[PDB]
């Protein structure tokens, strides 16, 4: 596992009211990260760093590979 699949699988798919993290074909976070339970998104560099200023009001083209 990584800190990505680790907090996807401690953060179950019941997370509507708070955050929960998404991982890619290398176990790192999905270039693209979105808080679901505001509708909200970023980008993420593969460690789950937000990209600056990419906090927005839904989706955006990341780095996703």
């Amino acid at each position: 596992l990584t800190k990505c699949q680790e907090e996807v699988s401690h953060i179950p798919a019941v997370h509507p009211g708070s955050f929960r993290p998404k991982c890619d074909e290398n176990g790192n976070y999905l270039p693209l990260q979105c808080y679901g339970s505001i509708g909200y998104c970023w980008c993420v560099f593969p460690n789950g760093t937000e990209v600056p200023n990419t906090r927005s009001r839904g989706h955006h083209n990341c780095s996703e590979s």
